[PDB]
């Protein structure tokens, strides 16, 4: 059809393999492609799944995205599809997964461009007889090809994953797996390859559920199926399942301080957050790494609007317009939601899960948590500034009042994250301050002393981060996190200190209602663990977290705001206004926060003003800074208590469900 | 002999007005270089000079520098150059200086890339017949070409300079130049034009004196001459003339308040600074748009310093090793007075002047002055890291003792500059809280106001240089040298009006004596402008310069410290040394100055410290302010007196000299 084409028999071996035959297990299919994503069905381009005699069915269509993963992590991504696979299979009262559930099951591999991947994984994947070199072209008839398609349906199963080797088997127990493997001819954008996915090969397909995945992602050994149960319900359009840290053998991993505080804060987000807003029927963010979108819902509005932005739009720059593609993913979840005319929800089912590895070491882990922090801002005040959209669906009026008000408490969440860095400090000045004022022993000279570490670090991180990189000075961020959990050590011992001093004199008085606010919201985070039976997670180096909290605190969050856009004709007209609107937030930033410090503590001269006026008729504390610390911790126990209600009531209806 | 060269010529109307004749006038030679510049003598490239049949002797070689200049610029500097040779056949009683003095001068012009030259310029070049296109070869025998040497002798003199057109005339009255015209074949570093003029044509050309010319740059109508008058002292090796900022026609350009705050700062530095220093014997800049070197002086170590640094180095980066760089050019000065068995010294002869225009919009003067500041730093702190060198070198022990004070004079010159930023803001919080503090009106909400104005300024500007260009901002930084003018008004409205109050009073007391000093320094700025008997530049808007002192103290020093290196395998490796050493003297210059500001102000809970001290047994102002305000205007009048000595001292033996 004017088109290249290239048939070439499996390999005599794997055909050896396989009859330990009809024609899709003997040969592998070879595509060229040329277009944009968008052509490949009226540019006649085909798949085997169309060309039988009747065509296939597809139920499930299963994505996995590779840059450079060694065959480590693919092959135990494989090994769980393949396995969850031989479950579905395996099911007997499902008509859906009966003695063929593979049929309706084809999986897509997508590369990301030859010179990147990772040979070392080819070798894998021509292993399981999908891949064989020779017969590459880069252009065909002046045309620069864009994408290899290799298609081929094998028989061997993945078994078992050494720490170096790769267990593979053809038995009588191997169920057939369809394979599409997508190499796309350049390394290209992420967001790229999903295109190639959900504007391509979707579209051929016709598939009732797209699941994405993420290259070194382990599903759970009956998660998909679960993931698939979910959607019985025809209102639900996306869904996800609990991500934990794969942690290590024998949780060896366990013993690294970072991949502790990490696996803590997964599992919290999981039991908090995600629920609560799930009660609602808006969820925030639906993990890359693994989430569900169901085909039907998602065309239209929402692929135009991830993979293009705002049309609608002048010659020059607008904020929201030129600033959306920040939020690349979230805005996905958004748009399903306040679709015009109809009413789909999105669910967070706990009892799938998946197990993923996660950053390592300092430099990694900054540079990932970057782009989390910025798209978590810019999907928050992209949703809070569009709220009335909500009203424009179809939903009834219940469903809207819910959506308004978790819109109203999400906000709330990200204007008391903007102002956490001023309450860091002000907080610990004042319990500094107020010990040392209460004693005199010798927290006198530490006061001073903690004051200065704080500023210096403070300073130095603004100046490396605006500056210089992660990759270049390593030992310096190392040290300013075992700096900031010192300073948090000290701050504990002199809290519980003026506790125990405050209960042996009573045998100040707000600091005694600070050490029963804290206790609250510890013994309310015990619960709810408890409630979700996963109780083990508070042992996992939970203190380990607080001690690098604050480095999250007064670290993460610098560096967030001062590489906002990772800037580098029209293209330096976009690169000015780039830069002109990342160093305009910084200095709002401070502004706000320092406006606090101002108020609170009585520093920029509001002191020597205040003094004076009366001398036209200066202290070393006021009752502003109590007010302030009980505010503070009024507002923590809050948090807490209103996440702890949420928590519950996700798991009363989900034990509900499971009764009736 | 192997090379390309090719005679054409000169243009037919040109002959004739050569006519309005022997074989020089009549054509142009062009060779092709394809080496690099200290090839020129062995592999056979010979110039016209040479190939006379008695060769002509240069007694002076003119080089300048073109990158982008338009034709009147050019136009200008060839008329200044062709007016003073004139001037220096006309001489009658000299013994070098005669009818065919004009012979023994040769100028050379060095082009920067055939494609960044203006051929607006090249239209003028062609007219003076130096220039033909048809025969330009890129590369000949597989050799990249290097540059193009076009060469010949004129008659025609430029006469007039509109602000359009250029006058061009020959008649009777002309003196014939020796034209050296040098288009490199690519855009280089000035540096490596240099390069070809000192380590390349100098060699064959051997000259007595080499004369650092720029395209823009008026020479007196007699400058060039005096300046060789200069050298009839075998003992001086380098000698500069004075700069003076373009005013324009009718003071025109004036009007601008930065050209009028230019014009003063080039006018000080030229009445102070440069005959004080020139008084012990040691200069340290040479400007690189007017400057001579006695040829001999300056080969071996010089040159090797200027063109390739510190040979002897490990693989491993050095702080002098890779830094010397950012001084390019004061380097030079340093290594010939220091030269091993060598007395050579530098001189300043005032009367010797040089017009030029300066930059007239804030994000060229800023990206202007950053590597004056860079590299004067760096250049002062290489000399007194080394000053033992001076004791290594042929001079007398009087000479050596003279050296060695004014290095030590020099060294405390660039220390004070250090700690200029801390000064500006104690001595400005103290005066405005003194004031509020003595009268209470409405000074009060105005310090208040003040403080916070400085304080978003000061932070902007950090966060602007770091991570934003002038040429995308421009606004914001006018705005802030407009704040900073604000500010200075009112320091000055407060100064006088305590020394009112103070003076009704006795008719506080250290204030009486800051007014004291301050008399004491202007009343000594302007007797040394009346002593060198060019005073109406004290009326050339000095004042316009007060008010844009602060902008200088509180933005040029921040940016230039915040963009030290301009950065951008062993590349990579190279680059992260420059980021490291880029952030790591912004942290130590906040740091030192913020030491003084607490120790002088007591901040940073050194006053909480101290009351709690003695609590274990905070006050609006102690006598620290007083003691540290009164000794920052004793070394202000201690550096305006020993400059206006040394300013006597010059002046005194000039007017001797001339005596005698
Ligand atoms: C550390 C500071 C020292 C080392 C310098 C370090 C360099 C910076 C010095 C700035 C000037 C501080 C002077 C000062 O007195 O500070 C005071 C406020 O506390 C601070 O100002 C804390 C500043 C912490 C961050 C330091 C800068 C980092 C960059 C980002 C900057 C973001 C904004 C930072 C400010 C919120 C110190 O405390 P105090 O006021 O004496 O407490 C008693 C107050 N009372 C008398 C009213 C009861
Ligand atoms: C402007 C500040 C407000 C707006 C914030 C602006 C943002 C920064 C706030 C930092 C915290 C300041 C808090 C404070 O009380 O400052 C005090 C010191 O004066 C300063 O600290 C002046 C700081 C000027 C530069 C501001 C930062 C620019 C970046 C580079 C930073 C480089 C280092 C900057 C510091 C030398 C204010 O004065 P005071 O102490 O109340 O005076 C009386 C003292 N007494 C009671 C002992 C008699
Ligand atoms: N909560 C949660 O997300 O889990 C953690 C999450 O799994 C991470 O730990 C996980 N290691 C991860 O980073 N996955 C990436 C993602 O999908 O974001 C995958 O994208 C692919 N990719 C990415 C880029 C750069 O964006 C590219 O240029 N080309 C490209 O191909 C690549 O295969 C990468 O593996
Ligand atoms: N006190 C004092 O110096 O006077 C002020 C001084 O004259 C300035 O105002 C004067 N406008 C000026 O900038 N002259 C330059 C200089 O010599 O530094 C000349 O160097 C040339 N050049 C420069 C670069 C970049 O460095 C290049 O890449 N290629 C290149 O050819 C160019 O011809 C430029 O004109």
């Amino acid at each position: 059809n004017g088109n290249f084409v290239f048939d070439s028999p499996i390999s005599k071996t794997l055909l050896d393999q396989y009859a330990t035959l009809p024609n899709e297990f003997k040969f592998m299919r070879y595509q060229a492609v040329t277009c944009e994503p968008n052509q490949l069905a009226e540019k006649n381009f085909t798949v085997r799944q169309l060309k039988y005699l009747t065509p296939r069915e597809t139920e499930l269509m299963l994505v996995v995205t590779m840059y450079n993963e060694d065959h480590i992590l693919l092959g135990r991504t494989l090994k769980g599809i393949m396995d969850n696979v031989k479950y579905m299979v395996k099911k007997k009262n499902s008509s859906t997964w009966g003695p063929d559930a593979w049929k309706k099951i084809v999986v897509c591999i997508i590369s990301d461009g030859r010179s990147k991947i990772n040979e070392r994984s080819l070798a894998l994947l021509s292993s399981l007889g999908c891949y064989q070199d020779g017969f590459a072209k880069d252009e065909i008839n002046e045309k620069k090809v864009a994408m290899h398609v290799y298609e081929h349906t094998t028989m061997i199963n993945i078994t078992n994953i050494s720490e170096s080797e790769v267990s593979l088997e053809c038995n009588q127990g191997t169920v057939p797996i369809q394979l599409l493997f997508c190499l796309k001819e350049q390394n290209q954008k992420k967001i790229n390859s999903h295109r190639w996915a959900f504007e391509g090969f979707a579209e051929l397909l016709r598939p009732n559920i797209v699941t994405l995945l993420d290259a070194g992602t382990m599903p759970g050994k009956d998660s998909i199926y679960q993931l698939w149960r979910e959607f019985r319900n025809p209102n639900v359009g996306g869904a996800c399942g609990e991500i934990r840290t794969d942690l290590g053998k024998r949780f060896v991993k366990l013993l690294n301080p970072l991949v502790a505080s990490q696996n803590f804060e997964y599992k919290m987000s999981n039991i908090l957050d995600k629920t609560t807003e799930s009660n609602f029927g808006f969820i925030t963010v639906l993990p890359g790494a693994f989430s569900a979108y169901r085909f039907e819902a998602v065309r239209g509005q929402p692929l135009q609007k991830y993979f293009y932005g705002e049309i609608m739009e002048n010659e020059g720059f607008h904020f929201f317009s030129s600033n959306m593609y920040l939020a690349e993913d979230r805005i996905l979840c958004f748009e399903v939601v306040t679709k015009k005319n109809c009413n789909w929800i999105l669910k967070y089912c706990r009892s799938s899960y998946a197990s993923t590895d996660v950053p390592e070491r300092v430099p990694e882990f900054i540079l990932q948590r970057r782009r989390w922090l910025n798209g978590s801002f810019f999907a928050s005040v992209y949703s809070f500034c569009h709220f009335y959209r909500v009203w424009s669906s179809g939903h009834n009026i219940g469903r809207k009042l819910l959506l308004t008000v978790e819109f109203f408490y999400l906000f709330f969440n990200t204007l008391i994250s903007w102002f956490s860095l001023s309450s860091f400090f002000l907080v610990f000045r004042i319990l500094t301050v107020s010990i040392a004022l209460a004693y005199h022993s010798a927290f006198n000279v530490l006061s001073v002393i903690f004051l200065w570490l704080y500023g210096i670090c403070t300073l130095s991180t603004f100046i490396l981060s605006l500056g210089n990189k992660p990759k270049s000075t390593e030992k310096f961020y190392v040290l300013t996190c075992v700096i900031f959990a010192v300073m948090m050590i000290y701050m504990i011992f002199c809290s519980i200190f003026m506790s125990v001093k405050s209960f042996q004199n009573i045998l100040t008085e707000a600091f005694r209602d600070i050490v029963i606010s804290l206790g609250s919201t510890y013994c309310l985070y015990l619960i709810s663990s408890i409630i979700y039976l996963q109780p083990w997670h508070m042992l996992t180096s939970f203190i380990q977290y607080i001690l690098l909290s604050p480095s999250y605190i007064n670290v993460l969050n610098i560096y967030a705001f001062c590489n906002v856009h990772d800037l580098s004709s029209y293209d330096e007209k976009k690169t000015g206004y780039y830069a002109n609107v990342r160093s305009l937030v910084i200095i709002f930033w401070v502004i706000t926060n320092f406006i606090i410090v101002a108020v609170v503590l009585e520093t920029g001269g509001i002191a020597d003003y205040i003094a004076m006026k009366s001398i036209s008729t200066i202290p070393l504390m006021t009752s502003k800074a109590s007010i302030y610390f009980n505010v503070i911790l009024w507002l923590v126990a809050l948090s807490a208590l209103i996440r702890f209600i949420g928590c519950s009531i996700y798991m009363i209806v989900r034990f509900f469900k499971k009764v009736t």
